[PDB]
């Protein structure tokens, strides 16, 4: 029968806690361990109402920050989706998105929650992939707070926070994207072992790994893209393999982690991906 699925936004308390390895930059770092035991903590002991607690960053991280900020903006202005490059000032303005300082998921929360109904909600580490998009259901985006190690700022072997606020953030401001990932979680709310994943694989062709088709062009609007400059430059190289995003084939691709994906899906608008979901979500129910 149906398994359990949060009812309201603060039943994700009950799965949100559900969640290093020695090939990590970082695994020999005995600060760095003691840091994300520190960030994971936060997140661990977050309950549903409470303010994001707000961290200071040290002057290593900020750096590092600064390191991957400064050359992904130089990247933005062709690669990025019209939407993104909307929203990116805005955050820039409201919530301290600069070189030389990392924004507070606090303030990003707000500044989402008064713009889409969006907020945040600390993450500890990797949670399934049915609880993690059961948050969605409720505008909720399961966010890391901790920075990738300095010694190499241009490659995270997960998402750090850098990906959460460079890759995420400014779409989740955007109406139409907003309506597009609460329905994907909407569609996973109790749903079978299978649809869970095939929703998580679309997802993951969207909203990680998206282009989109604007005025001819393709343009860049998945996350991992956005936070990645290797993968952002080689995505629109034209040596990279695109298809149509289409649900029913999107969902049987398999999501690489260690590696540039084979191949990225094109969505004609974030309305039509959504019409397209839609229409799929049917078959799955
Ligand atoms: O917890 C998740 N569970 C899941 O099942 N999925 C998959 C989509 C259903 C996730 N996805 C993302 C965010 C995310 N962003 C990525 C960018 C590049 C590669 C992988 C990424 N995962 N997270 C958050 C997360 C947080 C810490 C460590 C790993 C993942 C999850
Ligand atoms: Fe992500």
């Amino acid at each position: 029968s149906v398994p359990w699925f949060p009812k309201k936004i603060s039943d994700l308390d009950h799965c949100a806690n559900r969640v290093l390895d020695a090939d990590h930059p970082g695994f020999k770092d005995n600060v760095y361990r003691k840091r994300r035991k520190y960030f994971a903590d936060l997140a661990m002991n977050y309950k549903h109402g409470d303010p994001i607690p707000k961290v200071e960053f040290t002057e290593e991280e900020i750096k590092t920050w600064g390191t991957v900020f400064q050359e992904l903006n130089k990247l933005y202005p062709t690669h990025a989706c019209r939407e993104y490059l909307k929203n990116l000032p805005l955050l820039s303005k409201y919530c301290g998105y600069r070189e030389d300082n990392i924004p507070q998921l606090e303030d990003v929360s707000n500044f989402l929650k008064e713009r889409t109904g969006f907020s945040i909600r600390p993450v500890a580490g990797y949670l399934s992939p049915r609880d993690f998009l059961s948050g969605l259901a409720f505008r909720v985006f399961h966010c890391t707070q901790y920075v990738r190690h300095s010694s190499d700022p241009f490659y995270t072997p997960e998402p750090d926070t850098c990906h959460e606020l460079l890759g995420h953030v400014p779409l989740l401001a955007e109406p139409s994207f907003a309506q597009f990932s609460q329905e994907i979680g909407l569609a996973s709310l109790g749903a079978s072992e299978e649809a869970v994943q095939k929703l998580a694989t679309c997802y993951f062709f969207t909203v990680e790994f998206g282009l989109c088709k604007q005025d001819g062009q393709l343009r860049v609007f998945g996350a991992g893209l956005l936070s990645s400059i290797s993968e952002l430059k080689h995505a629109l190289s034209g040596h990279a393999k695109v298809k149509p995003f289409d649900p029913k084939i999107t969902c049987k691709q398999e999501c690489l982690i260690t590696t540039f994906q084979d191949v990225y899906f094109v969505s004609e608008s974030f309305e039509d991906a959504k019409e397209k979901m839609r229409e799929f979500t049917k078959t799955i129910k």
